[PDB]
């Protein structure tokens, strides 16, 4: 009918005579949102003849219906409810002002690094196709840690580990450093150009033009972090040679000094840089967020730096907060300031690779180091976020690539590695059979699924687009087909 | 304000008590009904003639007819050919009555590796003409009949593909291999080509996700795969070891089969009755043939294709839509055209047989190619009577007519005759910029089909109505695809896609 995806009709009529009602809606998960107007409920023309109105409240998560009249601005009913999808809820307001919100119809219902990379790629492809249009399979509106926020950081962690592993293997093979540097620069340049040309633009609307080309993005950031980490490791590389040896940390001390100074630079630039027409050290979403007194401030210092450097037209025109906070500005999640945190996370992946490689002959030592790093990073994350998605010093935020976000995802990745390394490598109980096929063809699978996003085996016309089940089935089938394609490529040894 | 290849025609009518209407038909139409271009009202008074503006096409020729609106009497007519961006003004006044056309502003318009080189040239020409070729009239497909440069890209590809099947299969058989595995590989390759075509090439996904009710089944790659399968299976079933008319006495079975198929095609085209349509029809319908048969595109071939596949599963914008104003759907890569495509692929197999049987002696190869080209040219001249629209079977791309096959095969034989000594015997030119697509045919074709809209091959234009911009963009895209083919060749990547 007239109900879109995840909406519930709200038939509302007033059993009163001398007040004009305007229903005001505000989703619960928002931190500080101005109550947007929803409908206008007039007075009943005669006694016993209420005037009905139709509303479509978003039922993704919660709702706070606030009602105070236009004439007097005095409350009549403010109630918090959680509507269901495709429901039919009737709000009866009457004298005793009292409201009940009756319900008409019930709403409807080594090998470990490779396995981990395959898991991250499969989840990324799933959430990129839409993830069944579920609110927990899409990027969270500003602060939040939905499932789609857990894919890219793990991929960067895995790439850091693989960078260190391959660098050590090549240096042990005996190749010179200049050839390695040339190769690293070439791969980074290729990744950047691929991201700028093939992945980021959408060519169905029309041809690419400089005035409307999106420079930063996923693959550009991936290549830049690749280049930075690989060059740093190639510069400060030492031959690989326990009981509290602490060699893996003290040997790579220049890397740690550089990473710490980079993190300090990110913290200072975010929390101290004076943004014109915006409070210094802003972390909010702008738009209607923070009670709506900051209309154009999305991203704070990072957003301002990105807009100044690349222009407001070369960024993402539909940021992840544009669906909830109604931000009218453009903000790329893969901006310029977040590259520092991405580099830090890739270096944490390098650290995991160092732990894996140094103590190759003692599994107990590897597990102890992994769990110690996981505990330390988890403690840092808990201290920073104050175990809350809104409060705390630095909230976990994907768009800003917050330091708490990096530390939390590093904790999760270290725990995942602590689980995966024994079973897949040491015990060999389960080789990650359905997963590592993209683990060996990451970049090819990503580029292919971006190019072939719209083709028949991955997309087809559905009976009703306003249904979660059909979208979920289509996305699952597409991801399974990409797993099968990666398997076929692996069998033919096309790397 | 003006479109591309469209002059501006201003009519100044000094007549007093006669409404004036004009008509226009392209000089390239065989029999086209005139269409209303513009209506010029009578002048309210002497000295202030009524002026009306209209845009006239320019791609090729123009014939105008001036008729009275009420009395339906012809006043005057012209055969002037306009310019791309002109300002021609037409004045008609009573003197009998004569109309003079004036120009206000002048227009502004002024292994063997020989098979590999052939296939590379055909592929590059195909990629150029698919991107548009500058929107030129002779770089696009012919309207219904005739032979433009864009019509020669595909038949040469099918010819060389057939020759390559023969060469590769005879090499494999000579080296030693079972026939069952070969037939299985051929079937897999044909099925893969058909599926690739249907899923990737034919449908456009930007307008929306694929819907089964509007899926175009026939197309270039499905036809390629079907003829590949048929000709490869025939030549594999009848394959004798290599050892003077010794290249036909060893091939008479498949020759008889090809003659049977050609006879079947001729019978179906010229004899199969069609409901509400003249038997043995070839005209484009619409306004062609004086508009007596509106929905009769292709005739027998169109009717058979529509009956077997349905109107929804066809090419909705055929080549004749722009000129002959037809509403029905006709797929150029239909079902009856597959017989002639098979015949041309078999002719390519015959050319490969000629090239292989006399590999030692080059004089014999050259005389064989000369004889084949001359015989096919004579057959084409007899069939088409040397005219675009006359003759028994005019050269037709959409129908894949027999004259089309004979003419394009004679041209392919002559091109092979020129290329073979140059690339092999004398070694003057080694196909340096062309044979990399000759090695990566299918990969390059599918890549350019998928990446047609991407930036290096297509970007926003400064002036969308300039031929120069489109030509530069298409040439740059084709050069980039040559470069990509060369890079793939250097990295030893080859025909696996
Ligand atoms: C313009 O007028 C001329 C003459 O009146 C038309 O020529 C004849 O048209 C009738 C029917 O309209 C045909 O039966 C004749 O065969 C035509 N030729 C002759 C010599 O009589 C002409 O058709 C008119 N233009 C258009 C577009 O209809
Ligand atoms: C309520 O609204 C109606 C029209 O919507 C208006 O005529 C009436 O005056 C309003 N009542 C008050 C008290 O403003
Ligand atoms: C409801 O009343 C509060 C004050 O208690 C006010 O801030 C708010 O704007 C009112 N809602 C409206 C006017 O929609
Ligand atoms: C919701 O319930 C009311 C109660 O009768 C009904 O009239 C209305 O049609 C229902 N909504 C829809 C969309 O059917
Ligand atoms: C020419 O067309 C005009 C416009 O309708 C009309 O008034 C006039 O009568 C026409 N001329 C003749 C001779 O009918
Ligand atoms: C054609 O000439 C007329 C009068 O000379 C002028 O008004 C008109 O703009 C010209 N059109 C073009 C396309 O030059």
């Amino acid at each position: 009918a007239e109900l879109k995806m995840d909406q519930a009709l709200l038939l509302i009529h007033n059993e009163l005579l001398w007040t004009n009602l305007t229903v005001y809606w505000k989703s619960e998960c928002c931190y500080h949102c101005l109550f947007q107007v929803l409908v206008n409920v007039p007075q009943s023309p005669k006694a016993g003849k209420p005037s009905a109105a139709a509303a479509s409240v978003s039922t993704q998560h919660g709702s706070i219906l606030q009602l105070n009249d236009t004439l007097e601005e005095k409350e009549v009913c403010r109630l918090e409810y959680r509507f269901g999808e495709f429901g039919n809820y009737s709000l009866l307001v009457k004298n005793i002002i009292a409201c009940d919100l009756a319900v008409n119809e019930d709403p409807v219902d080594l090998r470990s690094v490779d396995t981990f990379r395959g898991i991250a790629l499969i989840l990324m492809v799933f959430v990129n196709y839409g993830g069944g249009k579920y609110w927990y399979f899409k990027h969270a509106s500003w602060n939040g840690l939905t499932v789609a926020d857990l894919v890219f950081p793990w991929f960067v962690f895995i790439m850091g580990s693989s960078i260190f592993l391959s660098m050590t293997s090549i240096l042990q093979r005996g190749c010179s450093k200049f050839r390695l540097l040339g190769k690293i620069a070439w791969r980074s340049f290729l990744l950047i150009c691929i991201g700028i040309i093939i992945v980021n633009p959408n060519y169905c609307l029309g041809p690419l033009s400089w005035d409307k080309v999106r420079i930063p993005g996923v693959l550009q950031r991936l290549g830049v972090t690749y280049f930075v980490v690989a060059v740093l490791e190639l510069l400060f590389a030492k031959p690989v040679p326990s009981c509290l040896s602490l060699r893996d940390i003290t040997s790579s001390w220049p890397q740690w000094l550089l990473i710490l100074v980079l993190e300090g630079l990110w913290l200072g630039l975010t929390f101290l840089l004076p943004v014109p027409g915006c409070p210094t050290g802003y972390l909010g979403p702008g738009g209607i967020g923070d009670f709506g007194k900051y209309p154009n401030c999305t991203g704070g210092a990072a957003g301002y730096i990105d807009r100044l450097l690349l222009g407001d037209d070369h960024l993402y025109q539909h940021p992840s907060s544009a669906v909830l906070y109604h931000t009218e500005v453009a903000y790329d999640p893969e901006g310029i300031l977040g590259t520092i945190n991405s580099i830090v996370m890739a270096f944490l992946g390098v650290q995991a690779g160092k732990i894996l490689l140094y103590y190759k002959a003692r599994t107990k030592d590897i597990l102890i180091r992994f769990t110690a790093w996981c505990c330390i990073l988890g403690l840092i994350s808990v201290a920073l976020t104050k175990v809350s998605e809104n409060e705390g010093f630095i909230p976990v935020n994907k768009n800003l690539w917050s330091l708490s976000y990096v530390t939390t995802l590093s904790s999760f990745a270290f725990f995942i590695l602590l689980v995966l390394y024994p079973v897949v490598d040491v015990k060999g109980l389960w080789t990650g059979t359905p997963f590592f096929y993209p683990g060996m063809n990451s970049i090819l699978v990503y580029v292919g699924h971006e190019v072939f996003e719209n083709y028949f085996p991955f997309q087809w016309k559905l009976k009703d687009n306003q249904s979660h089940k059909e979208h979920l089935t289509q996305n699952i089938v597409a991801t399974a087909l990409w797993v099968l394609i990666a398997y076929i490529l692996y069998r033919k040894k096309i790397f």
